[PDB]
Formats: C-alpha cells, structure tokens, sequence
C-alpha cells in the first residue's frame, strides 16, 4: 500500500551506513540504529563510549530483563562485546507496535563505533543461523513477526549521496519504477542469492558462474562496496580497465589504496527453471564520492552492498523465501544511462552456480 509515515526514515553519511530511529526500554530511550542485512544481532551502546551521542541505560528501564549471559562478536575490522537481555522495542517511524526483543548491551568495543557518526547501535535483519553466540537467540525481525500482525517482509530504498526508507511489513509502490523481479533466497542465514552471469558494458566475463558465488553471494546493507571474489574481481577490474582507456589512474586506486565508464550487469537466478533476470548499475553507483573505486576483492564471496542497493528498491520477501529487485525511484541517473532491472532471460544450469 502506502506506508507513507515510514518513507524517508533512514539517514546516514557516505560509507558510514544507513540508520533508522528506534526506542528501547520503558520509558522509551531513543537510539539511532544501523540497518544491517548482513548480520542478525540487535546490539546497542550501553556504556559512555566517547564517540557516542547516547547509550542504552538499563537502570532506567522498568521492562528490562537480564538474560545473565555474555556475547563476544568479532568482525574482520573490529569487535564488540556485551551483556544480553530483553526489553520493549519500537520503531517510531515504522509500524505502531512494541515488541520484546533480545538486546545486546555493548559494554566494550574496538573499531566498531565511528568517531563523528550519528548512530549508537546495529540492527541485524538476517536470520538466526548467523546470530551470535548461536542460532537460539531470536533476531529482532523474527520476534516482530511472531509477536504482532506485521507481515514477514521488509523493503529497502537506499539513496546514494544520505537518506532512504525501510518499509517494515510491506512494499511502498511509490519507491520504484517498473516490475519487481525476484531471485530465490538460497538458504535462510545471510540473504544468500545466486549470480548466474556478469556483464561489463554488455560483454560477458565468460567465467564459470560457480566463481561468481565463491562461498556465497549476499545482499548486505551493512557493506558499502560491491565485494567480488578475488578471481572474479581480477577479471572484472581488467574488463573495467579495458573500457576506461580514455583516462589514466594509479595501480593502487583499483586496489582501494588511493583516491581520484562501463555499466555492470548481474544476472540473478529467477523464480522459474532456466529463467533469469538482470540488474544493471551505472558508474554513479560504484564510484563513491568521498571519488573511490567502490568495488573490492573478497574472500567471503560476493557482497551486494550499498553500491548495488543504491540503484534499486529491494524487497526482502522472507515469507516467500525470495528477494525482489526494481529500479529505485531515487537512484542517481543522468540523461544518458539509467539503472535497470530486466527480464526474462534464458539461462541453463543456474543451479550449478551455487558453491557447495
Ligand atoms: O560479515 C558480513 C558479510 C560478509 C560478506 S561481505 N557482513 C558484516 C555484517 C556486520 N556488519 C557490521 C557493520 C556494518 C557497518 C559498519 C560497521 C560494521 C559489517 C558487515
């Protein structure tokens, strides 16, 4: 339908994440919370860290309940650590409901909070299997669905340079143009998808598609870049470099070691046997103003981060185990080329593209 009061409920800074306003405890304690489809923990600052505008003060909340258990969460760059419990959570600019969700009260963290950022926590919207310490700690959205009449679905419109919309429990049709195209969620842990073909400026990379999903391919609102696996990255860069011989750039720039074009198509597995669709991004999407090359190599797989997500309206249709892509109404298009979602295409042996 409409969900007009949820539109434009996300803020941020370039490369610094997208956040929704949330309240915790009774009376409500307001916190800005990073929106992360690449993790499954709801975690907030609960101690006066210098970088924080505010923090969760448990002693002030009557509805707080201690779970008397600790949680240690190391990311690649840095870690956070906290004390588990539950409390009443709301999303002011979301649905009118209040849920008892697990909260990780961050007592200690290293390289997690950003000096100068305006957020105080993280909302992991992915599934239980990747929730820390283990799959028994129910992720926020799972509690929201179990406790209220909010449908098991949420959508994201991230708008490049910073704002956007998280539509909880539905789809706002104003936020996209044309048809939605759905790819199946491979397994419910990350939001894992299968990439079946990659074109740089409408030319196939001719690679084994099993390479494009090396380990995994996921939709990650918490990652800034498009993260391509090493083997795919090298072939992609060489091809992007080939199109861009009009200009000159240092060797380290493509490696993400310096600062300062072809469209990039990702063919994704469709709902139907031998059927695919493709999503297409403009240079506006992978050239991030600080300009930086917002495509980087990875060992964990393809991460369809903010670079990808900023061109498209993205439906996390958890109910139907699928993810929807449509042209975002807010993506950065010029007069020449426009970001696209196109289909159907004929693609055989798509099932073989998923690494095991
Ligand atoms: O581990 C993964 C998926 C690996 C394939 S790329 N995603 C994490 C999930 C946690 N998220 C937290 C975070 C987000 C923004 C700023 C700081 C930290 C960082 C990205």
């Amino acid at each position: 339908g409409s969900f007009v009061e949820m539109v434009d409920n996300l803020r941020g800074k370039s490369g610094q994440g997208y956040y929704v306003e949330m309240t915790v405890g009774s009376p409500p304690q307001t916190l800005n919370i990073l929106v992360d489809t690449g993790s499954s923990n709801f975690a907030v600052g609960a101690a006066p860290h210098p970088f924080l505008h505010r923090y969760y003060q448990r002693q002030l909340s009557s509805t707080y309940r201690d779970l008397r258990k600790g949680v240690y969460v190391p990311y690649t760059q840095g870690k956070w650590e906290g004390e588990l419990g539950t409390d009443l959570v709301s999303i002011p600019h979301g649905p009118n409901v209040t849920v008892r969700a697990n909260i990780a009260a961050i007592t200690e963290s290293d390289k997690f909070f950003i000096n100068g950022s305006n957020w105080e926590g993280i909302l992991g919207l992915a599934y239980a299997e990747i929730a820390r310490p283990d799959d028994s700690l129910e992720p926020f959205f799972d509690s929201l669905v179990k406790q209220t009449h909010v449908p098991n679905l949420f959508s994201l419109q991230l708008c490049g340079a910073v704002g956007g919309s998280m539509i909880i429990g539905g789809i706002d049709h104003s936020l996209y143009t044309g048809s939605l195209w759905y790819t199946p969620i491979r397994r419910e842990w990350y939001y894992e998808v299968i990439i079946v073909r990659v074109e740089i400026n409408g030319q196939d990379l001719k690679m084994d598609c099993k390479e494009y999903n090396y380990d995994k391919s996921i939709v990650d609102s918490g990652t800034t870049n498009l993260r391509l696996p090493k083997k795919v990255f090298e072939a992609a860069v060489k091809s992007i470099k080939a199109a861009s011989s009009t200009e000159k750039f240092p060797d380290g720039f493509w490696l993400g070691e310096q600062l300062v074009f072809p469209v990039i198509s990702l063919y994704l597995m469709g709902e139907v046997t031998n059927q695919s669709f493709r999503i297409t991004i403009l240079p506006q999407q992978y050239l991030r103003p600080v300009y930086k090359f917002a495509i980087s190599q990875s060992s964990t797989g393809t991460c369809m981060g903010a670079v990808i997500m900023e061109g498209f309206y993205v439906v996390f249709d958890r109910a139907r185990k699928r993810i929807g892509f449509a042209v975002s109404a807010c993506h950065v298009h010029d007069e020449f080329r426009t970001a696209a979602v196109e289909g159907p295409f004929v693609t055989l042996d798509m099932e073989d593209c998923g690494y095991n």
